[PDB]
Order: C-alpha cells, then structure tokens, then sequence
DNA sequence: GAAGGGGGGCTATAAAAGGGGGTGGGGGCGCGTTCGTCCTCACTCTCTTCCGCATCGCTGATCGAGAATCCCGGTGCCGAGGCCGCTCAATTGGTCGT
C-alpha cells in the first residue's frame, strides 16, 4: 500500500477485526460506498501478500477496481489483469486477477480462449479471495464460483 | 541602231588615328521526350461493434387438484290425512242438597 493511502479508524478497525493474529480471518466486511470499502480489499491484499482474486458484479467494478488498486498500491498495470470477455489483459501473465461471477460462474459453453485462462485460474490457489457486493453470492450460479476457484482465504 | 572607244573606279602597298559593328564565344532560357512519383480509385481483407442465450431480484400470474361447497344419509318435525280411542264437553233432563 503505498503511503499516499490513508486509513480511517472504522476501516483499521475492520481490518484489525479481519486479521486478528498473523493469520487471515474468513468472514465479511460491511462498509458504505463511500467509506472507502475497496481501500479494504486493496488493503488486505497488500496485508496477506499472496497472489489474490477479486471478482466484481460488473464490468465496471472491475475497472474500478483496477483504478483502485494502481491508485492505493505499488502494483504496477502490468501485474494486474482483468479476466473479461469484452476485455484482455492475457491473464496468466500476472498475478493478480479481476474478473466476473458472471464469466467464472458462467454454466454455458466457455470460450476456447476464456477456458485456457479459467484452467490456469482452476489449477492456481488464491491466497485471498475478495468479493464484492456478497449479497449477490448467495445466489444459485454466484455461490458455485465458491467451488470452482481454490481459495486460503476469501473475504 | 551595233558596236567600239574614253573616263574613272578597283584592285594593291604603307601608316596612324577612334570608333562601330560583324563575328564566335559561353551563356540562359524554354521547350519537350522521357520517366517515376504521389496519387485516386475500385477492388477487397481484417479489427471492430453488436446482435444473440442464461442468470439475477423481486414480483406477479397459472397451475393443479384437497377441499370450501355441494351433497348424500340421518334426525325429526310437524304436515298431512288419514284414523282410532276416548274423553269431554256440550246438551238434555231430573234430582236434591248446600
């Protein structure tokens, strides 16, 4: 996280909650728009250190999120990617991903080129797992992503 | 007109002077064959935009068939026209007691 990221009280405590010793805690994190919740995400992906996969409801949460995390951390635009269909950032050339209950959910025929990245997603394990808009993840389809991708630690 | 004869100019030679034109020298330029270029165009060959199917949030609408009514069988009641049993009440009378 580099310095120019600044942390509000609610949010140190939130994170201090989530990582209550050196190891990570499972659960979810309620937080307004406007609070800040993706400096959170970004926060606890620079806390655990361990390649991540943050899934977005939309497209545009994706691209908000990748402006997030080159405007609250050192990753350069390189290192992340944005596992989409209507974009491509050749996936398995970095390790931090951003994609789409949408796309890994997808219970149709994937695409040749979508399943080369989906593999290589399957067959990697994610340190941390951050989940936007969770009330969306119970969903039938949503939740199946939950068994799809390998996950230490989803939040 | 036929033709020959005479006078004068040309021709050369030297020399100087100062000046203009006659000439060929180098020259600029336009013209023009030659050529490819940059270029339009009309063929058309790839990146791109975008239509498609399943899912979400939340609700309504259809749906079959268990079930609110309708309906089968019992109660009884009182409806109905039998009828009898029997009583009482209406009638007569006399009797006679209170």
């Amino acid at each position: 996280l580099k310095p120019t990221a600044v942390l509000r009280p609610y949010q140190e405590k939130s994170l201090r909650k989530m990582f209550g010793n050196g190891r990570a805690r499972s659960g979810v994190i309620v937080l307004p728009c406007g609070a800040g919740k993706s400096l959170v995400g970004v926060t606890a992906a620079c806390t655990v250190r361990k390649r991540c996969l943050v899934l977005g409801n939309s497209a545009v949460s994706v691209e908000q999120w990748k402006a997030q995390f080159k405007m609250w951390s050192t990753i350069d635009d390189s290192q992340i990617c944005r596992f989409t269909s209507d974009a491509k950032d050749k996936p398995i050339g970095c390790s931090v991903a951003i994609s789409t209950y949408s796309m890994l959910g997808h219970t149709t025929k994937r695409s040749w080129e979508a399943e080369r990245v989906m593999e290589w997603l399957k067959t990697q394990e994610w340190g941390l797992m951050i989940l936007d808009e969770v009330h969306t993840i119970p969903a039938k389809m949503f939740r199946r992503v939950l068994t799809i991708v390998q996950a230490h630690c989803k939040l």
